[PDB]
């Protein structure tokens, strides 16, 4: 037999899409490849270095050449960890090497190990299976939230909305970032050197960058929230992932989509977004809104947008049935709506339904700390028992949409995991302090005027809880600082499941998964 050989040691831990980890820009964040080169060298002892020599990725061949070479370059396609090992054969016999490991990766997280879900707070099993259970996962959670990825309740969702996925843009293409401070400046930063209407990453340190649990090694391909979703959807198979577009600060690049087609710079970055990063399933479109009453109102047109949303959402659509196509996938394209009647009568969801799987109906934030005077229910089923039409309630919205002809298992009921309050309350009569005048914003958990329902139930004992059985929404009062806060409790939210249940409406989805303790997710999978 030929000498035994001795494969040299070398660093066999590969990526399909390498990440840089000392970037900040998205174009030199990332560099994906069109295949990778598995690299093997050995040393000959006990013996000759035989007639031919082969590469066993399984003790199947990959590979065959010169054995005076010592040398093999194997290219690999699909990501995966498998057992290298070099075979000198001759007419005498062959000798095997010992074997080495090799790591391949990819987005796909075939390198990666289950991501599994351990029961925090009061979340227990299981999933509402036969309706869609969705919830927003918040990319900046991982700070002062500190909720990453591992905390989130996957085994009781159906999908997971990664928000948000931002449209590159200076100035006037992205001006309501500004608003936030130093949010505009991380965009800016993140689209270095890649120009304007292409999607990117607002923060690829949170995103791929951040270490965190299960992938904290040093050598880890993927970190961050992009990585643990990864090994997420090993342990929650049943998981559909998908990446929202733009949201409250970002839809301003929407708005100027109605020229050449910047949409394609937009359509054919997303077509890479999706193949670059493949634990996505879809896209998500979150323009809002379109007709204006954005963050910045300085845009809007009633019957542009109108148009431009529809040849958004269709030419998305055919570019996603080419990836369903060349990856053997299915790839959903999702919208979030506004509940507004005077916002939902702009656009015709009649022919956006016929390119959109889902539609998102954010049935909240019709009253908030922003007017001292509206004061009203921030999210409710009905209209108020103090007010019986009042037309910004989720009854409402789903029938506007139901008059223009959309599908009710088109139709998704969103759900508060928070409340917007106001303190300070005065001027008002009887026990009903909707018909008085606030003073300010209500304290609040991380932004003031806000409060996340977790924090809630720890101060329940200072307010005083209030159930609106005839409107299906719930608030709390404390007249020591006259905090008056409006949410979305356990019985405001199963009064919602039996409007979405024999109105054949097609599900809930929620914002945001890290302010609930539990207590709204299980009522949302309430089967009865
Ligand atoms: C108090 C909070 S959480 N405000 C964040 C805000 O608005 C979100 C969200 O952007 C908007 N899009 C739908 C998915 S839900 C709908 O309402 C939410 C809260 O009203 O979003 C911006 C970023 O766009 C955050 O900076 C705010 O903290
Ligand atoms: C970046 C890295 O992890 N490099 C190598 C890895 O390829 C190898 O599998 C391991 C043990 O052989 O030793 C590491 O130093
Ligand atoms: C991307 C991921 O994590 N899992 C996908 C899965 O969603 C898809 O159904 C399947 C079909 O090819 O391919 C896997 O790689
Ligand atoms: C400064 C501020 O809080 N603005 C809020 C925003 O947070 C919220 O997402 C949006 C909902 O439509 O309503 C705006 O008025
Ligand atoms: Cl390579």
């Amino acid at each position: 037999i030929p000498g035994t050989p001795v494969i040299d040691w070398a660093d066999r831990n590969y990526a399909l899409v390498e990440i840089n980890y000392e970037a900040t820009a998205y174009e030199n964040l990332i560099k994906p490849k069109e295949q990778v080169d598995v690299q093997v060298s050995w040393n000959v002892w006990n013996g000759d270095i035989g007639d031919i020599a082969y590469v066993l990725f399984d003790e199947q061949q990959v590979w065959k050449g010169d054995a005076e070479s010592k040398r093999a370059t194997i290219k690999v396609l699909v990501s995966g960890q498998f057992n290298m090992r070099v075979k000198l054969c001759n007419e005498d016999g062959c000798s095997v090497s010992d074997p080495v490991l090799v790591k391949v990766a990819d987005t796909d997280g075939g390198h990666l190990a289950p991501l599994e879900y351990t029961w925090l707070e009061n979340n227990k099993p299981g999933r509402r299976e036969d309706k869609i259970v969705a919830a927003y996962f918040v990319e900046w959670g991982v700070y002062g939230r500190n909720f990453p990825v591992d905390k989130v309740p996957l085994p009781n969702l159906s999908h997971l909305l990664y928000g948000f996925i931002p449209i590159c843009g200076g100035d006037g293409i992205n001006d309501a970032l500004k608003t936030i401070s130093g949010s505009f400046e991380s965009l800016q930063r993140s689209c270095k050197g890649r120009e304007d209407f292409k999607v990117a990453i607002h923060d690829p340190w949170a995103a791929v960058q951040k270490p965190q649990k299960s992938v904290s090694a040093w050598n880890e391909p993927y970190k961050g929230n992009f990585g643990q979703l990864m090994a997420a959807k090993l342990a929650n198979p049943h998981l559909k992932i998908l990446p929202s577009i733009g949201g409250w600060t970002l839809s301003d690049p929407f708005y100027f989509m109605h020229d050449v087609e910047k949409r394609n710079v937009f359509v054919d970055s997303v077509k890479e977004f999706l193949q670059v990063w493949k634990f996505f399933d879809g896209v998500d479109v979150d323009w809002e809104f379109p007709g204006g009453k954005g963050a910045n109102p300085s845009l809007g047109d009633a019957e542009r947008d109108a148009k431009t949303y529809i040849l958004l959402l269709e030419e998305l659509r055919a570019m996603l049935d080419d990836l369903e196509a060349q990856t053997g996938r299915v790839y959903e394209l999702t919208s979030a709506i506004s509940a507004g009647y005077d916002k939902i009568a702009v656009v015709n969801y009649a022919e956006a339904q016929k390119s959109l799987g889902k539609i998102f109906l954010m049935s909240y934030d019709f009253k908030g700390a922003w007017s001292n005077t509206d004061l009203g229910y921030q999210t409710t089923v009905y209209a108020p028992s103090w007010n019986s039409e009042e037309l910004y309630t989720t009854h409402y919205a789903v029938d506007a949409l139901l008059k223009q002809g959309v599908d009710p298992n088109k139709i998704i009921v969103g759900v508060a995991m928070y409340g917007r309050g106001w303190t300070g309350v005065t001027n008002y009569t009887n026990d009903n302090y909707f018909s008085g005048t606030g003073n300010g914003p209500v304290s609040g958990t991380w932004e003031d005027g806000v409060v996340d329902y977790r924090q809630i139930q720890k101060d329940l004992n200072n307010y005083v809880y209030t159930f609106d059985s005839a409107a299906q929404a719930s608030y709390v009062f404390d007249k020591s600082k006259g905090d008056l806060i409006s949410f979305d409790s356990v019985d405001s939210v199963l009064g919602k499941v039996k409007y979405v249940d024999r109105n054949k409406l097609g599900g809930l989805f929620a914002w945001e998964i890290d302010a609930d303790n539990g207590d709204l997710l299980n009522a949302i999978n309430a089967q009865f």
